[PDB]
């Protein structure tokens, strides 16, 4: 092992390179994602608590990401959520392969679910575009669960601030870009995912 | 709604200040922790896949976590995985208060039970610093969790290369700082972790 | 407190009447995944010999892909238990379904519930079309055929399959009424027959009779 | 497959029977949380009315603190049935005590029994001193105390307590060779009486009759 002996080295030049020279978002993003949030957010260190897992989802039952949710919610008391999901995703492309992969399969077979809700959507679209859109889809999808949590729903019944977002960033330009489901309210979740939903399944005539 | 709208300009300033100028690693770190670690590391965007949840815990039972470290593994053959903890975690600090705050106090419970199995030693510590050497300890227990997994022991049955590393990121000077456990056998890892655990209870003239 | 007490002396009166009045089946050849309501015993309905049962029980008998608790009784039951028939148990008059399907706000136990609800949403129109106090049991069956389809989409049993051993998946449920255990149609001894089978069986549920329209 | 096509023979058999020859307990009164293993069935240990038990069972009857399955069972039964006892069972010959203990990896279990030999080692000058055939019987009764333990720290139970709403916690073994429900000294119906009941409990445990 030479690459921990690198890092070290890389820490400490950094480090002294630098020297030379109370969080209000919670971000939930993907494992391997690039560009970590505060480089595409120009935000300082501090200012967002971060809770990342493989393609950036909220499941029902992940005590793991609903105890960040609940503690940021209910504790933190941060009023804005992001779900960012990222184009070129390893843990999407995974979700699509049909490889059992062993463990992780089952993580993603919350995704494939997701791809199946869409299929028709999906079987509509030509192959090689059906992953890009399927980040897409997910994103809106986890933000729909994400407002579902009896955390959320809570925080709203009794008038606590808080709101959902759900974006991309295409690694192709590193603009963020809003899919469309964004909630401040039970009603707001509903419409907007719908909303969002519809929009998402226009296909541009590159079709069946 | 500003702040998110500030989000969005700082994202579109960024990407536009950018343009006109293989992962090797799993990283395992809080979600309050606040320099990323693609920045304290100083490496090639890409480099790390990146798990991060409240006080960097590998809990036996955790889908997410387990998932993730099956994952980088098993499938992207990443040789090193690391555990990274940082100086003024509200995760540790939040394990140590007495306050209920709901569902994240589940999932505290895990660092309780830390504090609990080290109570002699950090009894005998003075209570202002208890909090730092709790965040330190917690690390090496995460390792020596991590080293204890169906996933981990496997991948060494069957000879793979995979080392475990547990470091604490100093907010102070920016340097990661070797906790002492480092195994790449279930063998090393017994011995570094008692090791580590010896070392970190030689307390400085600062006892009782 | 009295309940207790009485439980005791019950289990005493029991045990001390066998003895002045199962060792030989260690290992079970059954998994029992079934909910934790626990209407009729798994072992009143089959009246199978002591200790064949192996048995999960959770709310409203779920496979959750991300289980670590099911997973972890799947995963013994298949490679180390070596058992060849899992069976998914539903029951009319779900507490668990009826949770699922209210609006109210329960707490946590609706989280594990938002599964059901998801199952709900996907059979949509198909439980629109039966009369209101026919849904809760619609929802009960299609609920037991999701989770074999979920229970044999794991990795845990589709790498029992691919590997040759024998394994069988089945989803039953039974009227709290009568205590007869009728199958959904979701039985798989392969990801083959699985799909066949889920694809069979909810277009079987979706031929609806006119009693429940 | 034979098994299961007499399984369905026996059931109508039953069921049929039963009519030509429940409902009134529709909320049940105890939680009992045990062991997949499932030897000597709950409702013969204990004698009760049809309906009574709310169950669940994993592999070595545990409560580990981040488990939804587990927590979510024991939410809805405090806070939405009302239940106001939650026992949680043990059992000797436990193939998921026996497994925790041996040193083979039995692939994603070993995860999951990981905990019991947390257990183990949290206990490991006590169990050291037991006699090697005697040590999962131990281990099986200290695994219940801890559970109990763990189930009065979940937020799910302070929280009933803190509110005022009665609940007891409970945690017994019995010896499948007997099936006498015996009890293990864990028993709380505060956060104060867990304490202290439990301290109690491994006290009791730690004094070595015989067996060494
Ligand atoms: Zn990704
Ligand atoms: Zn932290
Ligand atoms: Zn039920
Ligand atoms: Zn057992």
């Amino acid at each position: 092992m030479d690459k921990i002996k690198q890092l070290f080295a890389n820490n400490y030049s950094w480090a002294q390179r630098m020297k030379e020279e109370t969080p209000h978002y919670l971000w939930i993003a993907c494992s391997d994602s690039r560009v970590p949030a505060e480089k595409l957010t120009n935000l300082e260190p501090g200012e967002l608590f971060v809770h990342r897992n493989v393609a950036n989802q909220v499941i029902h039952t992940d005590f793991n990401c609903l105890s960040v949710v609940q503690y940021a919610v209910d504790v933190l008391k941060i009023e804005h959520i992001i779900i960012c999901g990222h184009t070129n995703c390893g843990g999407i492309h995974a979700a699509m392969a049909d490889k059992d992969l062993g463990l992780i399969n089952n993580w993603l077979l919350h995704i494939r679910d997701i791809w199946f809700k869409h299929g028709h959507l999906l079987g509509k679209l030509s192959p090689e575009k059906r992953a890009d859109m399927l980040t897409k889809i997910n994103v809106a999808e986890q933000v729909y669960n994400l407002g579902r949590t009896s955390i959320v729903k809570s925080a709203w019944e009794r008038g606590q601030k808080l709101s959902l977002h759900g974006w991309v960033y295409d690694v192709n330009d590193g603009f963020l870009v809003d899919q469309g489901v964004m909630a401040t309210s039970r009603e707001t979740l509903e419409i907007s995912y719908r909303n969002a939903i519809a929009r998402l399944s226009i296909l541009d005539e590159e079709n069946i």
